[PDB]
């Protein structure tokens, strides 16, 4: 038997975080991840924590509508707030929901000035660093931490944390 985990994203950094976290909690080889492209119903990279979480919740709901027979539906939505980037993780098993926010990454003013004329962080960071599609790789996190952390390793903790309701009490 396997836990069917629908990942509401095709971004490889996010899929890695989800797979590794689910395997750590439920065991190696226990989970099958199906990546799906679904809409959040709002623009990519919401401004504000609550709005970002709303995007993630919307993605989970839409993933459930698309793949109703699975065991878990998971989204990781990146947003901006208090001059930082972060993500919300939302996990639903059809009955219970677990949610956690990732650690924040303070952004430099020169990058914030751009995200505040509406630009997505990824493209801005790709121009700043010269690394194409930086958000599918190690991310702004990778760059500013000199590779000591990555998008994936930070999202990993957040997924583990959001999994708490599904294995305690």
């Amino acid at each position: 038997a396997m836990h069917q985990v629908i990942s509401a994203t095709t971004n490889p950094a996010k899929i890695q975080a989800i797979l590794q976290a689910f395997e750590e909690i439920f065991g190696e080889g226990s989970c099958h991840i199906t990546p799906v492209a679904v809409e959040s119903g709002v623009p990519e990279q919401p401004f504000g924590s609550e709005e970002t979480r709303a995007g993630a919740r919307n993605r989970v709901d839409n993933a459930r509508r698309l793949h109703p027979q699975a065991d878990f539906w998971v989204a990781i939505e990146a947003g901006i707030d208090d001059d930082a980037t972060f993500s919300w993780v939302v996990i639903d098993n059809g009955v219970q929901r677990g949610e956690a926010r990732s650690a924040t990454l303070p952004l430099p003013a020169v990058i914030l000035d751009r995200v505040r004329q509406g630009e997505a962080l990824g493209p801005v960071m790709s121009q700043y660093t010269g690394i194409d599609e930086i958000g599918r790789k190690e991310g702004a996190i990778g760059v500013f931490t000199a590779g000591k952390l990555t998008r994936s390793s930070v999202y990993y903790q957040a997924v583990i944390l959001a999994l708490s309701p599904f294995h305690n009490a």
